[PDB]
């Protein structure tokens, strides 16, 4: 009789502290295990059917459909505190008419900049590119003017979607997963802006999340694209940072980031589901508990009465502005192959191995082929 939780490095300390509180009040020990974020879903897909998955996992709402149709996460029954959560957060964790998690936070990326190098936020992507090149020259390559995880579709989406790409078409009958918008004229235009930044040398093909995040924390990157999950580490590193929406792609044409929702899901195969349900609906979901989570992991709260406490914080203001321009990630099982296909296309594009139009058409054909083959069933 023990509850086990898998989560990323950002939640481990606070969830272990809250787990000791739950042990004091209910008598049940809680063990929190770090698992790298990019492996949680894959490890759970192989472990849970074997009886070796955690009771509770913490992660992003795009996973919900794939996990639900494979029978691996438990629906959450209605409970009266749900009226206090934002509908956008509850819809993101809903699939097939059922709620499949308790959300704790919403998030989007934004432009994060180091005020020691950036005095005026660029208003357009053209101005950002010019400012990055000036920094690159001024400090002789010791400081990067602009860097981000370029070949990760999650981080490059604001440019693709902003110009009119889309993942699946919205219809009155739901998402049409045969109508994929990732190689339309808008997607091409957004992918060409990415290529232009490579060609002009402000990004490189080797740029990745770890080097971005490390360089910013060391004071050697002026401008990055990242989310609220990183800001505490940058405050703790003593960086004098600011946050703004991603600059418009052209005048009057905004970037359009994904919106994500982070949340708690229960393993349907757990022998401890009954206690896991109490933990989530009668302890984690409470206003006081959700505010403690915010203090340790300061993303946008999913409960309105907690957001109300922190709504004046300038980081909350800026990231709310970014998220307001965004679109929630789809959560249908068919999202699963999209990330790999688009990551491969972006790698090809930035390495000059194919034209933008060709690389995106190949990506869409590969996604269609995976959907047709039922790759999302395990
Ligand atoms: O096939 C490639 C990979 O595809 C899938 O990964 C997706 C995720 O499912 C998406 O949710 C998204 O991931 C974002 C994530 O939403 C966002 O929060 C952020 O993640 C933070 C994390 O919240 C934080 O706690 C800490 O751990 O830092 C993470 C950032 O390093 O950024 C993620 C993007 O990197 O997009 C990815 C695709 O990149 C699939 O689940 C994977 O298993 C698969 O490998």
């Amino acid at each position: 009789t023990k509850l086990t939780i898998w989560c990323s490095e950002k939640q481990v300390d606070i969830l272990q502290k809250l787990g000791e509180e739950f042990k004091a009040k209910y008598g049940i020990p809680v063990e929190v295990q770090y698992v790298d974020f990019g492996s949680i879903k894959s490890k759970f897909l192989t472990a849970a059917p074997q009886g070796q998955g955690a009771d509770i996992i913490v992660g992003a709402h795009d996973w919900v459909g794939e996990l639900a149709v494979n029978g691996l996460i438990e629906p959450i029954p209605n409970f009266s505190d749900l009226k206090n959560f934002y509908d956008t957060a509850l819809k993101a964790f809903s699939y097939g008419g059922k709620l499949y998690g308790v959300p704790y936070a919403m998030e989007a990326v934004a432009l994060i900049y180091n005020k020691d190098y950036v005095d005026s936020v660029p208003k357009t992507m053209d101005e950002l590119i010019e400012k990055a090149k000036q920094i690159d020259e001024e400090y002789g390559g010791e400081v990067r003017g602009f860097i981000y995880d370029v070949a990760n579709f999650y981080f490059s989406a604001p440019f693709i979607l902003g110009y009119g790409g889309y993942v699946f078409k919205e219809t009155p009958q739901g998402l049409d997963v045969t109508d994929i918008g990732l190689a339309n004229e808008g997607a091409v235009k957004g992918a060409k802006l990415i290529k232009r930044m490579i060609d002009e040398g402000v990004l490189t093909p080797g740029d990745n999340y770890g080097t971005m995040d490390s360089m910013f924390k060391e004071g050697l990157a002026a401008m990055i694209i990242n989310g609220l999950w990183a800001i505490k580490s940058y405050k703790d590193a003593g960086i004098n940072y600011g946050v703004a929406p991603i600059p418009e792609l052209e005048p009057g044409v905004p970037a359009k980031p994904f919106v994500g929702v982070q949340g708690f899901m229960i393993n349907a195969k757990s022998p401890n589901k009954v206690i896991a349900m109490e933990f989530l609906t009668n302890f984690i979901a409470r206003k006081e508990t959700m505010y403690k989570i915010y203090l340790a992991d300061p993303r946008l709260p999913a409960r309105k009465d907690v957001l109300e406490l922190v709504k004046d914080n300038p980081d909350v203001v800026a990231f709310t502005q970014s998220a307001s321009m965004g679109t929630p990630m789809p959560n249908v099982p068919e999202m699963a192959p999209v990330w790999s296909a688009m990551g491969d296309a972006l790698s090809i594009i930035i390495n000059g191995q194919a034209s933008v139009e060709d690389a995106l058409k190949e990506a869409v054909e590969k996604i269609k082929a995976q959907i047709e083959k039922g790759s999302h069933h395990h």
